[PDB]
RNA sequence: ACAU
DNA sequence: CGATGT
């Protein structure tokens, strides 16, 4: 503790894993919704959070905000600090959206910058993280 | 085991 | 119960 309530938290939420895969971020304190990924027919949990995140860092650096972002992702914070999605799924026609997304998330980390802190989210402390489907 |  | 990950 203690909560950075300054921050944007951002989830994913699927329909199978893999399967269709989404996700939110939103404002920590308030929890407006301030972005929000159009369906992918076909992901894992973990592209889907991976890129979330990545798409957090996108989002705030082009707003010029120095806010922190809450993932409860192990897995995707270490893929974004790695600047390297370590995902297990095959590569064929129907992934094919979701790789190239996630090549294009990496490609983006490669070619910027950010000082933007990525935070894991506590659970266990602090309940679901604020941009949770509830599903 | 831990995080989902 | 199954799956994705370190
Ligand atoms: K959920
Ligand atoms: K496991
Ligand atoms: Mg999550
Ligand atoms: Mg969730």
């Amino acid at each position: 503790e203690e909560i950075i309530w300054e921050s944007l938290s951002v989830d994913v939420g699927s329909q199978g894993n893999p399967g269709i895969v989404e996700y939110k971020g939103v404002d920590t304190k308030t929890g407006e919704v301030l972005f929000e990924r159009e369906p992918i027919p076909i992901g894992t949990n973990n592209m889907g959070e991976f890129l979330a995140i990545v798409h957090g860092l996108r989002y705030l650096k082009e707003r010029n905000s120095r806010k922190p972002i809450y993932s409860d992702s192990q897995t995707a914070i270490k893929w974004v600090k790695d600047k390297k999605a370590k995902s297990t799924l095959v590569r064929n026609e129907e992934t094919a959206l979701i790789w190239k997304l996630v090549d294009e998330a990496e490609e983006w980390l490669n070619t910027h910058t950010y000082e933007t802190p990525i935070l894991k989210w506590q659970t266990d402390k602090w309940g679901e993280i604020k941009a949770d489907y509830g599903r």
